[PDB]
C-alpha cells in the first residue's frame, strides 16, 4: 500500500487479541497505544511530546499486525489521546517515506529554509500541523494552542509562509512556540508530495 497525507495515515492494527485504530507516525520514535488489557509483566517509563511527558507501561516483544502486517517490539500503554505506531515498528513493516526514498531506521530529518534561516526539522505524518521552535519570522500572527502528547502548548500562527523543504517549495501556515523539535506536519507535506509506502 502507498498512502498519501491529505488525511491521517490511519491502519488498523490487532494486539493482544483485540483490534483498534492506530496512527502511521514518522515522528514518533516509540509506539504508544491508550490504556488497554494486554498480558504479562511490563515496566514504568516517562516519555516526552509536545505538552511535556505522560507515564507509560512498558510492554516489551509484544506481537501487533499492522494492516495485516506483523512485527514483534516494544509497546508503549498509557493516557495518550491517538494510538501511535512509530518508528520502532515502522522498520518492522518496510514503512518508507517518499517526496528520494527515506526509510525510519533513523529520525527522517530535513534541511528547511525559512524566514531565510537555515534549520533541521522531522517529516512527521503523525503532526496535523508543522511547529518550529522559537525562531525571527517577520509579519502578523495569532495566537493559538494546540496539544501533543504530554498537554497544550502556545504557539504564534503564521499564515501563506514561505518553506523549503529539501529544495522543494510549499506556502502555508507555520507554528512557532516552545516545541524541542522542529516538526514538519501534513498540512505542508502533502505539497512536496509525501507519501508513505509498505
Ligand atoms: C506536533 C503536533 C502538531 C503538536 N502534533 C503532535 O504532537 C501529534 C499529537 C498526536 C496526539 C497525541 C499523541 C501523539 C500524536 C502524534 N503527535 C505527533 C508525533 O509525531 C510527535 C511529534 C514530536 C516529535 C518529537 C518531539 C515532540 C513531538 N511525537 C511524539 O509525541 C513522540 C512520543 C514518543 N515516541 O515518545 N515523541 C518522540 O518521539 C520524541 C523524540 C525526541 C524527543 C526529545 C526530547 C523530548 C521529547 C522527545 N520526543
Amino acid at each position: 500500500p502507498q498512502v498519501t497525507l491529505w488525511q491521517r495515515p490511519l491502519v488498523t492494527i490487532k494486539i493482544g487479541g483485540q483490534l483498534k485504530e492506530a496512527l502511521l507516525d514518522t515522528g514518533a520514535d516509540n509506539t504508544v497505544l491508550e490504556e488497554m488489557s494486554l498480558p504479562g509483566r511490563w515496566k514504568p517509563k516517562m516519555i516526552g511530546g509536545i505538552g511535556g511527558f505522560i507515564k507509560v507501561r512498558q510492554y516489551d516483544q509484544i506481537l501487533i499486525e499492522i494492516c495485516g502486517h506483523k512485527a514483534i517490539g516494544t509497546v508503549l500503554v498509557g493516557p495518550t489521546p491517538v494510538n501511535i505506531i512509530g518508528r520502532n515498528l515502522l522498520t518492522q513493516i518496510g514503512m518508507t517515506l517518499n517526496f528520494p526514498q527515506v526509510t525510519l531506521w533513523q529520525r527522517p530529518l530535513v534541511t528547511i529554509k525559512i524566514g531565510g534561516q537555515l534549520k533541521e526539522a522531522l517529516l512527521d505524518t503523525g503532526a496535523d500541523n508543522t511547529v518550529l521552535e522559537e525562531m525571527s519570522l517577520p509579519g502578523r500572527w495569532k495566537p493559538k494552542m494546540i496539544g501533543g502528547i504530554g498537554g497544550f502548548i502556545k504557539v504564534r500562527q503564521y499564515d501563506q509562509i514561505l518553506i523549503e523543504i529539501c529544495g522543494h517549495k510549499a506556502i502555508g501556515t507555520v507554528l512557532v512556540g516552545p516545541t524541542p523539535v522542529n516538526i514538519i506536519g501534513r498540512n505542508l507535506l502533502t505539497q512536496i508530495g509525501a507519501t508513505l509506502n509498505f
